[PDB]
Order: structure tokens, then sequence, then C-alpha cells
């Protein structure tokens, strides 16, 4: 029950640097509502204070004539241009500037909009205002895939075979159609054409489409070094789920799996499918991934998980995603909350979910072994989460099941679901029955007999 009077004596007595109580928001919709009941149900706990950490959000005309629900939940909310993104959520210089004038101390962006723009962080640190996701540093590392995968191999993070294979840091492009084409002969069909400095991209299905489709990308981006990449057929997606702090701990939070695809239409928590000794290398390799790019608060790293049991890295999302709530679930952990507290400069091992978690006591201060535990912290049951479809936000409450819980949200309605159970399978019966209340109703037939199938129930 340790609690304290204010986020001025939180961060010196849990080992923090920076005061952090109110933030901007640059995001709306589910992400705006989730980030601020996440962060003030911890508030409560801590301060015995739901409000300590104040809000502050940007809402566009669009979504002030809908009367949005994040606007009346914050504590301010900040006016700003209407139309694309890019006039607002994603405006980088828009952001910094409401931040500066508040002032807030930090900024929250999610997932969508500049969640993934390295300038943000670079502009706000700039500026002197808090980043709840990675430096710009490591989104810039992270963010092209040449160099991202370079970095996995030499970490021996597999990496799936392309025209760089075997390069390493302490000419993996090709010039010529015919450079090309031996390449691709060594790598195989399908494989990417890709300009390093692009788009710029092409899918050759095989070497009879290789030189038009090569020639083509010579033709968009002129002069630009090529590389080729192979593509994984019919491979599943895996992610594992890390959480970084200031001082190069990253911890992983197991994963998920992308159970059934072009959208992410259901995904699991744990990522049972693969063997869990090799699961748990995936999970090293994150790790030691985010440790060299000097990666902070919450990223996934992507596996592409095939049949026959290789993986293969993907990329790093520098981002917290929708779907998070999967792995805040089986794992106990509040993920924007530590995303708040480690923008204050908390330590891993001080974050009092990340201690439960490995069976420490809540408020010790004793550093934890992350990478490679000795007895890894086991996963709590078993998520399903089912993308439901055709800044508003409407919850839905299943009186058929009180350990499913959904959302659907207009920008025709996307949304998921979330279904908890004691296992997976306990886990996939809970969503049917709440799907089937939820026909109170195309996409739920759709969901409901995908569930109900041999193939699914038994997972490959
Ligand atoms: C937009 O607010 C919704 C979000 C619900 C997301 C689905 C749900 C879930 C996941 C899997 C299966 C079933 C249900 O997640 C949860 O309840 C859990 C994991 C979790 O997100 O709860 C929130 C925090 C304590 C923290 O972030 C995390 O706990 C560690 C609280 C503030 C609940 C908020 C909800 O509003 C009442």
């Amino acid at each position: 029950d340790f609690t304290v009077a204010s986020p001025a004596e939180f961060v010196t007595r849990f080992g923090g640097d920076r005061v952090i109580e109110k933030v901007l928001i640059a995001n709306n919709g589910i992400a705006a509502v989730k980030c601020m009941r996440s962060i003030r149900r911890w508030a409560y706990e801590m301060f015995r204070n739901e409000r300590a950490i104040r809000f502050v959000v940007m809402v566009t005309p669009e979504d002030l004539k809908a009367n949005a629900e994040y606007i009346k939940m914050a504590d301010h909310y900040v006016p700003v241009p209407g139309g694309p993104n890019n006039n607002n959520y994603a405006n980088v210089e828009l952001i910094v500037d409401i931040a500066k004038r508040i002032p807030v101390q930090a900024v929250w962006a999610g997932w969508g909009h500049a969640s993934e723009n390295p300038k943000l962080p670079e502009l706000l640190c700039k500026n002197g205002v808090a980043f709840l996701g990675p430096p710009s540093e490591a989104m810039w590392a992270l963010g092209d895939k040449i160099a991202s995968t370079v970095v996995a191999q030499t970490l021996q993070v597999p990496t799936l075979p392309w025209s760089g294979s075997g390069l390493t840091v302490e000419k993996g492009c090709v010039k010529d159609v015919d450079e090309g084409l031996e390449a691709a002969e060594r790598i195989g069909f399908p494989l990417m054409i890709k300009a390093s400095e692009g788009k710029g991209i092409r899918k050759a299905e095989s070497a009879e489409d290789f030189p038009i489709l090569f020639r083509q990308v010579q033709s968009e981006i002129p002069g630009s070094p090529i590389f080729l990449m192979k593509l994984a057929q019919h491979a599943r997606h895996l992610e594992v789920q890390i959480l970084a702090d200031q001082y190069g701990n990253a911890v992983s939070l197991f994963g998920r799996d992308c159970s059934i695809q072009h959208q992410k239409i259901v995904e699991e928590a744990p990522a049972t499918i693969a063997p869990l000794a090799i699961f748990e290398f995936m999970e090293q390799c994150a790790i030691r991934l985010a440790k060299t790019v000097g990666y902070v608060s919450a990223g996934t790293v992507e596996y592409l998980y095939s049949q026959d049991g290789s993986f293969h890295f993907l990329e790093l999302n520098p981002r917290l995603q929708v779907e998070h709530p999967c792995t805040e679930m089986i794992a106990d952990v509040n993920l924007p909350a530590a995303q708040l507290q480690i923008a204050m400069g908390v330590p891993l091992h001080r974050l009092k979910d990340i201690r439960l978690l490995y069976g420490e006591s809540p408020w010790g201060v004793t550093p934890i072994s992350f990478e490679t535990p000795s007895n890894p912290p086991l996963a709590r049951g078993h998520v399903i989460a089912a993308r439901i479809t055709s800044g508003t936000v409407q919850e839905l409450n299943f009186r058929s099941s009180k350990n499913v819980w959904g959302y659907f949200s207009v920008a025709s309605q996307f949304g998921h679901c979330f279904s908890w159970g004691e296992n997976r399978e306990e886990a996939i019966s809970n969503m049917v029955v709440a799907l089937k209340e939820l026909s109170i109703r195309t996409t739920v037939e759709y969901l409901i007999n995908l569930l109900e199938t041999e193939s699914f129930q038994n997972n490959d």
C-alpha cells in the first residue's frame, strides 16, 4: 500500500530525475481514452489522486463536432486544424508548439499519427519536453529496413535471406539487372526489390518478372542503391513486447501472435505456437536489439515464424500498439503507466508491475536480472483479441462474459474485442459467447465461424 503525495515526491523516492505531471496526448479516439484511463488508474493507486497527472488533448473540428468522448474526459483540450492528420495529430511542429506553450512536461503519441516520426522526440527534447516513447536516435536506427536488418544480423538475430546477408558491423545492394538476377537466384522468389532511398519498391514473384520490375525501380529513383529481400511464404507474424528504461535495461513481456490475417484480424497472447525455448531466444534477441539501439519505453520486435520452425527479424515498431491490452492482461502490466514512469526516469526494477511479474516484492529496490532470467515469469492465462468492422468511442460491456471487453470507434466502424481466459480454450470460448451477444452482425458471424474451426482451435 505504498502511496505518496505528489509526482514530485514519486520521482525523488523512486529514483527518477524528471517530474511529469501534465501530459499532451497527440491522438484521439480509443488511443486518447486508453492512455488517460490507464494513467489515472495508476495515479489513483500511487497518489490516491486520479487527477495527479493532468491531461491535455488535441481536438480537430471533426472530433469537436462529433463531441468525441476524450474531449471532456481530458482536463484541458486544444482545438487544432481539420483535414488530413499532417494538419493535426501527425504535425510535429504543431505538437511541439502546443506542448511548449501550455506548457506540458511530456507528450504521448500512442500509435498512428506521428508516433513513428523520429522528428517528434527530436524536436520535443530540443525544447525540454519529454516523450513517452523512444528517443530520436533509436528511431532513426530502426527507421529504415537495411540498417535495421544489418544491426540484427550482427547481433546474431536471424534475418530473412536478402542481398545484404552476411554483412556485419563492429555492398548489400545490386547495380545491374544482371547482378540482381544473380543475387535473386541465391535468395529465391518471391522477393522484394527496394531502392534504399525510397516507396521505390516491387514484389517479384519469379525470375521472369525480375528484369522489368528491377528496371522500374531504377527508373523510379535513379542512382539509388537497390536491395533484394526474400518474402516469407505463409509465415506467422509474432511480436515480442519489450519495455526499456533510460538506463540500458530492457525486459520482454512475452509476445503476441497474429493467428489470422491484411489487417490483423485475430491476435493472441501469449504466442503459444512456437516452442517456449525458441520464443525465449526471440525474446532475448529483442532485448539485445533494443539495448544496442538505445531503445527507451514500449516497443515491439516483429518476427516472421515459418511452419518449419524458423523465425526471422522483421522490424522494431517504435510505439505502443492498439492490441497492447492482450499483453497487459497476461503480464499484469499497466503499459501507459509504465511509459510515464520510464519517461520520469524510473528504472525498470523500480516499476511495481515489473517487480511483481518477477516474483519480487512490489516496492523493493533491488535490481532484477531481465536478460535470460533463471526462472522466467509465467504468462497469466491467455488472451484473444478480435478486430470487428462495419475519435468517437463506444465501449462494449458483455452481460454474457465478465472477462470480455471491447469497443468500436468512428474515424463504418472499426474496433476490437478482448477476451481473457485461464487457458487458450477458455479464452476462445469466452470470445464466442460475447460475439454472439454482439449480434443483437456480418463480421461476428465471420469471426465466430473462424474461431470454431478445428484448425484454429488446434492452432496450426
Ligand atoms: C479504455 O479503457 C478500457 C481498456 C480495456 C482494455 C481491455 C482489457 C482486457 C484485456 C484482455 C482481456 C479482457 C479485457 O484490459 C484490461 O482490463 C487491463 C489489461 C488494463 O488495460 O486495464 C486498465 C489498466 C489497469 C491497465 O492499462 C491494464 O491492467 C494492467 C484499466 C484502466 C481499464 C480500462 C478500461 O476501461 C474500463
